[PDB]
């Protein structure tokens, strides 16, 4: 099971500036749950985007997608290509932008979280990948968040 999770903003916004242009922190619990005890398979730059303190992500096996062969993450196995980090009984892709387009050939499921902010897509900006026909998901409620976003959980599947 390869799944992909992630945080948008409606407009398909999931980074800026090697950071997330905003904070949920129920989405924070929610992908916590979700990838807990499992394989987390991330780009370089994601990983980079996580403050020292939280890399590794604590109970989960962190493996980093690098082109650089030298390249050494304290805490992730780092592989060269996404084939490699996919042993799994069950993966989470949690980003980014390429790692998610990278990814989603492979995957049965999205995990998706979609921030009600006006984001606007701008140049150089992460995205969310795009889910086609294929992907059969089922929307949640909106809600409201202790930060005072709203917000509504996706999950996408398919056979
Ligand atoms: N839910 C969310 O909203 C999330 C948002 N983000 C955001 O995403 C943004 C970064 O995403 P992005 O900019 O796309 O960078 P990525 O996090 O996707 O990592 C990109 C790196 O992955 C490695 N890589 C990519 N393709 C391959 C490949 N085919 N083979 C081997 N290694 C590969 C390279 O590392 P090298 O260059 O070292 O070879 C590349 O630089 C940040 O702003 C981050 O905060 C991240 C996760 C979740
Ligand atoms: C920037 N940032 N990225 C993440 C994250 C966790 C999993 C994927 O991305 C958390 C944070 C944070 O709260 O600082
Ligand atoms: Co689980
Ligand atoms: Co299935």
């Amino acid at each position: 099971m390869v799944g992909l999770i992630w945080a948008q903003a409606t407009s398909g916004v999931i980074g800026r500036g090697g950071d997330i242009p905003w904070r949920l922190p129920e989405d924070q619990a929610h992908f916590r749950e979700i990838t807990m005890g499992h394989t987390i398979v991330m780009g370089r730059r994601t990983w980079d985007s996580l403050p020292a303190k939280v890399r590794p992500l604590p109970g989960r096996r962190n493996v980093v997608l690098s082109r650089q062969a030298d390249f050494m993450a304290s805490g992730a196995e780092v592989v060269g290509s996404l084939e490699e980090a996919l042993t799994s009984p069950e993966t989470w892709v949690i980003g980014g932008g390429q790692v998610y387009a990278l990814a989603l050939p492979y995957a049965t499921r999205c995990e998706v979280t979609e921030v009600d902010i006006g984001l606007p897509r701008e140049a150089g900006d992460a995205l969310a990948p795009v889910l086609d026909e294929t992907w059969r998901g089922e929307t949640g409620e909106w809600r409201f968040s202790r930060s005072g976003l709203r917000y509504r959980l996706y999950s996408y599947h398919r056979s």
